[PDB]
DNA sequence: CGTCCAGTCTAC
DNA sequence: TAGACCTGGACGG
C-alpha cells in the first residue's frame, strides 16, 4: 500500500464507522509483537486521517462513557500487506492482528487492522513518525517547499527512482507511483535525483507527485476485485507488456520505457 | 514438491 | 550495503 491506499482506508474508517458505536478494550491477536493498546470504554466512536504512508485512528469515548476516558489516537504504517476491514464479529479474517468491537444495538461487528505479512507497525502515541516529509496527497505546497529547500541532501546524489521512495521528501510514493510518475515524464529513472529537480525551482515531476497519486484516490476502491481492475486498466507502466525493468540499489524493481539512465546497473 | 515474487527497519 | 522481517500466490519439474 502507498499513498492513495491509506487515504482511502481512512476514507473507509470514516465512512464505514459514522454510524457505529464500539465499546470494550482493543484486542491484538497473540502473534502481533506491536504494542497492547491500553484503551477501554463503554461507547466510542473510531474516525481517521492520513498522511503519507501512515495513517491514524482516533478513539473518541461518548459523553458518559466509562471508564473514565480520554481520547486516544494510534497511528499505523502498513508495510507491503496492511488494511482494514469491516466484519462480522465471528468471522474474523485470518491476521486480523488488532480489533476494535461495535457495542448493541444491532449486528456485532469488528473493525480490524489485517495484515497477512506483518511488516505493518503501529505506535501508541498519535504522532506522525519524526522525519516523515509532508504528504504528497494533503500537503502538496509543504511537500514541494520541502523538497526544493533541500536539493543539498546526499539524498538527491542518488537516481530519481530510489530518491522518490525515501519518505523523507516523497511521503506516499512507493515502487508503482515512482514507474508511473516518470513514464508520464519519460524521465529516465536513473538520471541523478538533483539534476532533475534543479531543472525546477507540461507539469513538472513534483506537480505529477501529487496529481498521480490523486487519480488513484478519484478511482476509488482497493477493498474501500472489480475495483483491481479499474487500477490494472489505469496502470501505464508498473508491470506492464513491453516496459523495461531493473533493481534499484536496495533490490526494488524499477519499471520504465526507454534509456534506464546515465547512473544505471 | 520447489523457486520466485510482491516497505520499512536495523545490525554490520 | 545486506539481510531480516512474513505469508501466500504463480509458476516450474
Amino acid at each position: 500500500p502507498e499513498g492513495p491506499e491509506l487515504h482511502l482506508a481512512s476514507q473507509f474508517v470514516n465512512e464505514a464507522c459514522r454510524a457505529l458505536v464500539f465499546g470494550g478494550c482493543v484486542e491484538k491477536s497473540s502473534v502481533s509483537r506491536n504494542p497492547e493498546v491500553p484503551f477501554e470504554s463503554s461507547a466510542y466512536r473510531i474516525s481517521a486521517s492520513a498522511r503519507g504512508k501512515e495513517l491514524r485512528l482516533i478513539l473518541s469515548p461518548l459523553p458518559g462513557a466509562q471508564p473514565q476516558q480520554e481520547p486516544l489516537a494510534l497511528v499505523f504504517r502498513f508495510g507491503m500487506s496492511g488494511s482494514f476491514q469491516l466484519v462480522p464479529r465471528e468471522e474474523l479474517p485470518r491476521h486480523a492482528h488488532l480489533r476494535f468491537y461495535t457495542a448493541p444495538p444491532g449486528p456485532r461487528l469488528a473493525l480490524c487492522f489485517v495484515d497477512i505479512r506483518r511488516f505493518g507497525r503501529w505506535d501508541l502515541g498519535g504522532k506522525w513518525q519524526p522525519g516523515r516529509g509532508p504528504c504528497v496527497l494533503q500537503e502538496y505546497q509543504q511537500f514541494r517547499e520541502n523538497v526544493l529547500r533541500n536539493l543539498a541532501d546526499k539524498a538527491f546524489d542518488r537516481p530519481i527512482c530510489e530518491a522518490l521512495l525515501d519518505q523523507r521528501f516523497f511521503n506516499g510514493i512507493g515502487n508503482y507511483l515512482r514507474a508511473e510518475i516518470l513514464y508520464r515524464l519519460k524521465i529516465p529513472p536513473f538520471e541523478k535525483a538533483r539534476s532533475v529537480l534543479e531543472a525546477l525551482q507540461n507539469p513538472d515531476l513534483l506537480e505529477l507527485c501529487h496529481s498521480v497519486p490523486k487519480e488513484v484516490v478519484q478511482l476509488g476502491g482497493k477493498g474501500y476485485e472489480e475495483d483491481f481492475a479499474a487500477f490494472r486498466a489505469w496502470l501505464r507502466c508498473y508491470g506492464m507488456p513491453g516496459m523495461s525493468s531493473l533493481q534499484d540499489r536496495h533490490g526494488r524493481t524499477i519499471w520504465f520505457q526507454g534509456d534506464p539512465g546515465p547512473l544505471a546497473p
